[PDB]
């Protein structure tokens, strides 16, 4: 007979159960959806009465079920934080020697949602912990921890999803997807490769039951390498940021933009690194000097990956001319004022209830801004704005005075392009601004 | 590592992802179900709130999100009808080249729900179009397209049933059936074979809640092969029928008639181009020129793949002798009147109020029809039926005269007995016909 | 091409579909849930209207829909018990033959909830019962049967877990898991190797949407292959007990009840097979002569494979030392009564309102029972308790007497320890008592 259980012989050496007793799972709390109460027997259950009455799950109200994966062999074991939320006496239970002491925490991070916990034994396994992006889609896979307290349990599968973000189930994440049978309680262990070597962790599924409807989600375990070192070495996580605001470059935002690759910033959080290293609106972030940007979601988990107060020699463009300047790590803790115009750029313009005929009798239709000249760089020149316009609205939206304006040419540097109004001598006409 | 990405890789060029743009997405309005409703965030997902606001999933509203494939280098797209339905500015997301494009609606169909659509570019992929009909039962299949709008997401599995109508998403019908994961997005995309060939094309899966339970449905590649070409001939496909109300021979119905074989008439829709050919009740439909007959979803499905006007030369049988003349595709809209027989055949049947005693003094139980004479042949002298003799029920519901005996006498050959009951000289009696 | 439809050849010819008519389907009723209602059509679905109306599957209100198999030539076949509750006129649809006889129910025991019925007809198959038990965790299985109506449909999957009770669907349970999809209508229906031999019959899945999410239960072969044997042999199964409470050996009482290893007996339910065989509270039970014993279900399903008034020369322990006597196999209504000494082990103990100075007012906290005497031996001077203290309560819980006292120091034989509350010359201490 073939059977691959042979992975999950040892994998159960390293993915451990958790018994997790806390008198707070107030983190670990249901929200308010319309689920299995009124008859609630066992948790993560269907069934009718039967006749094994309570005892064999019920603990998860005042303690919490949970898997794990021991890391090292120095016996630190890593799971989700919202498993260990307050962590008073986190004991485990580990599938294939039944063990069952308290594990003390090293150390968490609530935003990449993950921990570090040192189990007090000795000849504790590690886990062979290799590269999540050698992964294609297509790639088999074994998936494992104990899924809504079966015990201990694996389903076979593949990748059907790489690098996916979007998804913030508390602040940073990269995840994988398999298409593998798994659940909550398999909430921090692993997913191996079919040769039994770590590639991701389970957290979190999307499924209409709870359990998996073909959507299942592995953090890297690249991620959970450098996370579980700052966990140890320090106890905790600490970052900051380039103090700035992100998209990504968009296809007609690119020749709009003048054709320029990397993501797009949306706003540089003023006097941040980012200003101080010469970066504006209309720039696009391409490369921190170990890792490649064209997405917000790049700069934001490259982040959850870096440390304080550390300089980077950040490589970005705008319009065309590319630079790399020096940027300190500064969060959004860290940020002190600073400067941008890319479609307020050389627009001489002021506020008006203007002197001459003839429109109407409502400052409605005439409160605004009006030009006085426009910059042949401009956007608005490319699009048929011209000296001596009026601008009524900027994205369809309307203003009454130079602030909205300034308010609406801020949210510009996140639009393709601009659906101003702009009244003229006699007539309001409708523009295209890229 | 083995991994079958290879098939994967290939059909993100021919298997599409839509921006489907249009004003009237009310075709595909969501039912009034009790889902994630009053604070869904993004489309198809089921959880609560995470830092990335509305952006991604949100268009399906005044857009729909979808998935098709690219028959041939004319870049002629297919997918569903409804994702299309009111086709306005039906734009595209091909997955591996990103191409922007709006696409020509060259034709749909709302009966099979398909449609044939020219992508305005170049370099467009042909797919290798292979017969769903040559696959068994436990064959190995890829599925394609975009599940719930992740992006471009395959899976595999296997055929776990064959061929099927039943199911009545429009009006022609005829699934194969895959374990693997499929959702809503996926509408239009493609089920593979092991080789990378088309043998099918998603619609929809029996799921409680649209991530795949292990039940999900494709299409034919041979019903959608010359549905495509029926719509670039001529923008539309046109169906007939014969005129004719048919089932499948049930089991004591082969018995009771005769132990012949074929799809049961149960009432012809009269003198249509199956009366003029001698097709009647108590007659058996066994095979077009081209295809073969045991079932009344055969005959169906036959004729939406056949045009109006030409002549079939079906056979059928009728009692023990099989017959060949010649049929025009006639539709509902087609048929002239007709003759039918059955349970009624050479019977002698009038009115009544009778002149004999006794019984009572009601009308209710003596009201029916009364027998003057029963042909020898006839289904009532196989089964305890007689001459002098008063019908009263024809199956276990009662008659008051000629007009609702001889409908339930057209009811008859959609039953494979009756249970007449029959007042005699003295006494009502109860029935077997057949 | 590699498909295995070659073992969906020949399980076909044993695995009946059934059409179970009956007036009484009121065991297999549907339970008050927010499963569809109000606008039900085919029984299993999900969908909306479709062109295909009432006709196909409404019949499991005033008849069942379920699987089975043939087991031998002989023509005779294995089931649930709750499909046929109430077998009138049990027609049956074995798919490759449809031979729609009723079939003749030979025998049940819903307590187990199987059965064995003759199909009425010759050469009928068999099925190849091989060993439930010379298997293991991944390897290769399918499973069989009618999943929600749609014919013979079949999946196939790897061993998710071994061996189990605790999901108490009857009386008695020893059921493996596949994550191979499955629905009800499989209700009886198979699980074999990659042989095609049979090793397990499904009755029901532990899923969201009735459906398979993950998570089917098969009853073992070589449990179903005996039952067979004794509901063949006189139309039921006659089962006994040996007059006990049971439960596994916890890993405390492990080292406090000094460290023999077995199921722990919690009560021995007096006078017994048990009791008059010198077995007692706090003693192990370690084997039957054919079955060994670590848990009580264990002893309770190993009574569910065994028949009455056979004496069983069963082993057990009491503390260090090991006796073999012998037990007739004596049901819940079969025991005269009893000895019970645990954690009142030379305690000699009586009731009191006691004669001296001075606490308080109120009886609240000094009625209970006073403490003339306690052996050496006592799990109480193991941890603290000694003579001249008053016993106020035994775990936390207050008692006022004698009787209230032996109530609880009955129970401590379903404990670890104990948090016996005992009042001394003047404050009362808490006490660990292993």
């Amino acid at each position: 007979v073939l059977s691959y259980h042979d992975s999950i012989k040892d994998a159960k050496k390293s993915v451990v159960n958790i018994s997790t007793s806390k008198t707070i799972t107030r983190a670990n709390r249901p929200s308010p959806l319309d689920d299995f109460f009124n008859d609630p027997y066992f948790k993560q259950f269907f069934d009718f009465d039967f006749p094994q009455r309570k005892g064999k799950n019920d603990k998860e109200v005042v303690s919490s079920l949970g898997s794990g994966v021991i890391i090292s062999k120095d016996g630190y074991i890593v799971t989700n934080n919202h498993v260990v939320d307050d962590a008073d006496t986190i004991t485990v239970n580990l599938p294939g020697s039944d063990i069952e002491y308290k594990a003390k925490l090293i150390g968490k991070d609530p935003k990449t949602d993950l921990a570090v916990i040192k189990i007090e034994a000795n000849n504790l396994s590690a886990i062979t912990f290799t590269n999540s992006d050698d992964l294609m889609e297509g790639d088999v896979v074994f998936a494992l921890g104990n899924p809504f307290g079966v015990g201990f349990s694996v389903t076979s599968g593949i990748i059907s999803a790489l690098n996916k973000d979007n998804i913030g189930l508390n602040q940073y994440e990269n995840f994988i997807q398999t298409d593998a049978s798994i659940n909550p309680g398999n909430s921090g262990g692993a997913l191996v490769d079919s040769r039994g070597y770590l590639v991701g962790i389970n957290s979190a599924i999307l499924s209409r039951g709870g359990g998996n409807n073909g959507i299942g989600f592995a953090i890297p375990s690249n991620m959970v390498k450098d996370i579980a070192k700052k966990l140890i070495e320090k106890g905790k996580i600490d970052r900051g940021f380039l103090g700035v605001t992100i998209l990504a470059l968009q296809g007609d935002t690119k020749k709009a933009y003048k054709n320029q690759e990397g993501a797009l910033i949306t706003d540089v959080q003023k006097g941040s690194s980012a200003d101080e290293a010469g970066l504006k609106r209309g720039d696009l972030v391409t490369k921190v000097n170990n890792k490649v940007i064209k997405s917000p979601i790049d700069l934001k988990n490259y982040i959850g990956t870096l440390e304080i107060g550390q300089k980077i020699s950040l490589s970005y463009e705008r319009d065309g001319e590319n630079k790399q300047a020096s940027f300190i790590l500064k969060g959004e803790k860290e940020n002190p004022k600073g400067v941008q115009s890319d479609l307020i750029d050389g627009l001489s313009l002021r506020n008006l209830d203007p002197r001459l005929k003839d429109r109407l009798q409502i400052p409605k239709d005439v409160n605004g801004v009006l030009v006085d000249s426009v910059k042949e760089k401009s956007k608005g020149k490319n699009s048929g704005f011209q000296e001596g316009d009026i601008i009524i609205g900027v994205g369809q939206s309307e203003i009454k005075n130079l602030k909205d304006l300034e308010q609406a040419l801020k949210q510009v540097n996140k639009k393709e392009f601009t659906k101003v109004w702009v009244y003229r001598n006699g007539f309001a006409t409708l523009l295209v601004l890229k």
